[PDB]
């Protein structure tokens, strides 16, 4: 259940991550 | 099993975040 | 636990990322 | 041992972005 944990929590960062980079494509675009 | 199983989710989200990157490296002409 | 253990180290290298993200983020006037 | 492969294919990807990120905040400063 830690490494379940871990794993979500490793995910949740990572759909923050992509949405910093779709804000930063969306800016250099306009 | 459930581990393995986010482990590939993981690594999916990863590979879309490199597409983003590449997105990002042409709208910077690089 | 090596696997525990493996999931803290890729945590640890989103922290990183986010940083960066935060670094880029400022350079782009946003 | 799957799961282990998978550990180091994320680390793998993980330094492949941090560096690509580098590489953007480089650019951008220069």
């Amino acid at each position: 259940k830690q490494i379940e944990d871990k794993g979500e929590e490793i995910l949740s960062k990572l759909y923050h991550i992509e949405n910093e980079l779709a804000r930063i494509k969306k800016l250099l675009g306009e």
